[PDB]
C-alpha cells in the first residue's frame, strides 16, 4: 500500500473510521500471505511439540531463528525456538519475533539471546493478566540464575509506572549486558488504547537499541499480537522520521510473511494508526 505523508495521515485515518474502512483493509492483510512458498515443519516435528505455547502459532522455516545444534543423549533436536526474525525500515532482520518462553524453554531462550548477539529484550504482557498465565518468569526474581549453561545476573531495575527496566548480565559458564524494557499497564478492565507513554516507552526503547549492531526480541505471550504492534510502531515512527512517510498497510503485509499473524487483531490493527496520529501531533 502507498507511502501516506505525515501531512496527510490524520485524515487517512479518521476517514477509515468514518468510511469504516478498516475491516476491510485488515482482512487483506490476513490473505495477503495464502501460505506462499511457507512452511512450518520444524515447528511441527516432535521434538519441538513441548517448545511451543500455542498449537496454532507457529514460526515459518524460512525466518525461524535457528539454534546451534547440541548433541544429547535423549537424540532429539536441538534447533528450535518459536520465534522468527523479521524486518525493519532500511534494516534486513532488525527484530526478533518470540514466543514468550515456557519454564521448559527458558534457557533456550537466553542461548538465543546468546548466540544471536542480542543486547535488548522487549517485553509487551505482563506474566498473568486477567487469571490466565501469559509468560513464565524468565529472569531471576533477585540477584542470579543459572538456566542451563547461562548464568543470568539482574543488576539494576528502574520500575516506573507504565513500564520497568531491569538491566542484567548474560553469561556462559562453558568457556555482556542485556537490557529488559517490560511494559507493565495491561488493564483488567477494558482494552488498551492510551498514547504518551506506549509512546515513549517505544521512544526509550527506540533510543537503546539504536546503537545495537544485534536484532532486539520482542516477545510478548504467542509473540505475534502486541509483538507486531510494536515491531510496527517501531519502524513507522523511524520511516516517519527518515522520510515523513507511513505505510503501515504495506509493511505489515511485507512481515505477515516472516511470522503468522503479526499484529492479530482490527484493534491493535487500528491502535496502530490512532497511536501514530498522535506522534506527530507534536
Ligand atoms: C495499554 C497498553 O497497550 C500497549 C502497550 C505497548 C504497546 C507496544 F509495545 F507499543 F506495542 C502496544 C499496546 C497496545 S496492545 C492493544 C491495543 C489495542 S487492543 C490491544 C491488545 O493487546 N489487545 S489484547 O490484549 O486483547 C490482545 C493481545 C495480543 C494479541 C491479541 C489480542
Amino acid at each position: 500500500g502507498p507511502a501516506i505523508p505525515i501531512k496527510h495521515f490524520p485524515k487517512h485515518v479518521a476517514d477509515l473510521h468514518a468510511s469504516s474502512g478498516f475491516t476491510e483493509e485488515f482482512e487483506e492483510v490476513q490473505s495477503c500471505t495464502v501460505d506462499l512458498g511457507i512452511t512450518a515443519d520444524s515447528s511441527n516435528h516432535p521434538d519441538n511439540k513441548h517448545k511451543n505455547r500455542y498449537i496454532n502459532i507457529v514460526a515459518y522455516d524460512h525466518s525461524r531463528v535457528k539454534l546451534a545444534q547440541l548433541a544429547e543423549k535423549d537424540g532429539k533436536l536441538t534447533d528450535y525456538i518459536n520465534a522468527n526474525y523479521v524486518d525493519g525500515y532500511n534494516r534486513p532482520k532488525a527484530y526478533i519475533a518470540a514466543q514468550g518462553p515456557l519454564k521448559s524453554t527458558a534457557e533456550d531462550f537466553w542461548r538465543m539471546i546468546w548466540e544471536h548477539n542480542v543486547e535488548v529484550i522487549v517485553m509487551i504482557t505482563n506474566l498473568v493478566e486477567k487469571g490466565r498465565r501469559k509468560c513464565d518468569q524468565y529472569w531471576p526474581a533477585d540477584g542470579s540464575e543459572e538456566y542451563g549453561n547461562f548464568l543470568v545476573t539482574q543488576k539494576s531495575v528502574q520500575v516506573l509506572a507504565y513500564y520497568t527496566v531491569r538491566n542484567f548480565t548474560l553469561r556462559n559458564t562453558k568457556i555482556r549486558v542485556v537490557t529488559q524494557y517490560h511494559y507493565t499497564q495491561w488493564p483488567d478492565m477494558g482494552v488498551p488504547e492510551y498514547s504518551l507513554p506506549v509512546l515513549t516507552f517505544v521512544r526509550k526503547a527506540a533510543y537503546a537499541k539504536r546503537h545495537a549492531v544485534g536484532p532486539v526480541v520482542v516477545h510478548c505471550s504467542a509473540g505475534v499480537g502486541r509483538t507486531g504492534t510494536y515491531i510496527v510502531l517501531d519502524s513507522m515512527l523511524q520511516q516517519i522520521q527518515h522520510e515523513g512517510t507511513v505505510n503501515i498497510f504495506g509493511f505489515l503485509k511485507h512481515i505477515r510473511s516472516q511470522r503468522n499473524y503479526l499484529v492479530q487483531t482490527e484493534e491493535q490493527y487500528v491502535f496502530i494508526h490512532d497511536t501514530l496520529v498522535e506522534a506527530i501531533l507534536s
